[PDB]
């Protein structure tokens, strides 16, 4: 399958070192990719797209429609309930955040600064437990950039996200971030371990 390998090569290629040394997510440089399922909610789906219809109306006919990776201990009930802003501290305030890059998502999958780490070993770096990122559609619409800390509740006035950009005192790596849970579709559903390099 193309379109399962296109997946795995955004997951492999989209792998940078980290300033921290690993200790969120672990020490690795690629994944071992064991599964990638396709997330198909009808409910969920028509929530996304009847929104993107609305970004694309209020933004020059552009959804501005991005496929970006998304960690959570949550994965399970994103798949069957979707985003929830109501869930949502974080640079850019209350919003769901998601990456460019797999490994920036994969800090995340076991909490924030990734928790203490799998359930089994209380190992940020485990090499053993299998994990899980899902690999999202995401509207951002009119999105705001920014460099600095902005905690904002919402969108800012006529925006429909916030884009993150990296900057000398702040971000190593780029995150975008809604404010509306249906902005966001989670499509593929990765389960990868992350490899001892
Ligand atoms: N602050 C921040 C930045 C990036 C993130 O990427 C994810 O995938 C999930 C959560 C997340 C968060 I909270
Ligand atoms: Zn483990």
């Amino acid at each position: 399958d193309k379109e399962f390998q296109s997946v795995e090569e955004e997951m492999q290629s989209t792998v940078r070192e980290h300033r921290d040394g690993g200790h969120a997510g672990g020490i690795f440089n690629r994944y071992n990719i064991l599964k990638i399922q396709k997330v198909c909610n009808k409910k969920l789906w028509e929530r996304y797209t009847h929104r993107r219809k609305e970004v694309s109306e209020e933004n020059h006919n552009h959804a501005n429609e991005r496929m970006l990776f998304h960690g959570s201990p949550f994965v399970n009930a994103i798949i069957h309930k979707g985003f929830d802003e109501r869930h949502a501290g974080g640079m850019f305030g209350a919003g769901i955040y998601f990456a460019e890059n797999s490994s920036k998502s994969n800090q995340y999958v076991y909490g924030i600064g990734g928790g203490t780490g799998c359930p089994v070993h209380k190992d940020r770096s485990c090499y053993i437990c299998h994990r899980q990122l899902l690999f999202c559609r995401v509207t951002l619409g009119k999105s705001f950039l920014q460099f600095s800390a902005m905690k904002m509740a919402h969108s800012p006035p006529g925006h429909h996200s916030v884009t993150g950009r990296p900057s000398v005192n702040g971000l190593a790596l780029a995150e975008y971030v809604i404010y509306r849970g249906e902005q966001a579709y989670p499509e593929y559903l990765i389960t990868y371990q992350i490899m001892r390099p």
